RNA sequence: GUUCGCGAAGUAACCCUUCGUGGACAUUUGGUCAAUUUGAAACAAUACAGAGAUGAUCAGCAGUUCCCCUGCAUAAGGAUGAACCGUUUUACAAAGAGAUUU
């Protein structure tokens, strides 16, 4: 039997469907220094990007 | 080189030369910069796509940015010039209940 709120399930699930030495390391930081500089260039405030990139640079 | 002397020598006679000699005049340019590759413009060609809020096709104005280009520009353009679309955990406590230990 066909409802509304059974085609917003089907909607749902519907939608729903190795670092080795260390150069490999200074890329993946390199990468990821540039992904968040970049997003707190754009923005300057949202201390919660400051306090993840400060955990990415204590791991 | 010029000029004022001061001596000698040639003719001298007060001039004219050769020569020595004291003074005067005139007195510090240029480089931030060496002459083809190795101290720094850049585009363009072959290949792929064929422009944002869309169900489709479009008008735009902004904003933030350690991106700028054309412009005389504080005007206006550059796809609304473009990038923006991701990753997301703790100022962490109170009352009650069920088992372990003392
Ligand atoms: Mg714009
Ligand atoms: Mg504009």
């Amino acid at each position: 039997h066909v409802s509304a709120e059974q085609i917003l399930r089907d909607v749902y699930k519907k939608g729903q469907k190795d670092i080795l030495d260390l150069e490999e390391l200074r890329e993946y930081q390199r990468r990821k220094r540039t992904e968040y500089e970049g997003y707190l260039k754009r923005n300057r405030l949202d201390m919660g990007q400051w306090i993840r990139y400060a955990q990415f640079e204590i791991e």
